[PDB]
């Protein structure tokens, strides 16, 4: 199910906005955005 190449994007997009919005928050609540930044990722 994971890795979307079917345009049916429901299941994958709804998955797609909460994964987005609960990380942007934790970016700042946890030590990923300090590891991200270190990296250049961001």
């Amino acid at each position: 199910n994971d890795h979307q190449d079917l345009r049916e994007i429901t299941k994958d997009s709804k998955m797609q906005k909460l994964a987005l919005a609960g990380f942007l928050k934790k970016i700042k609540g946890t030590y990923i955005e300090s590891l991200l930044k270190e990296h250049k990722l961001l």
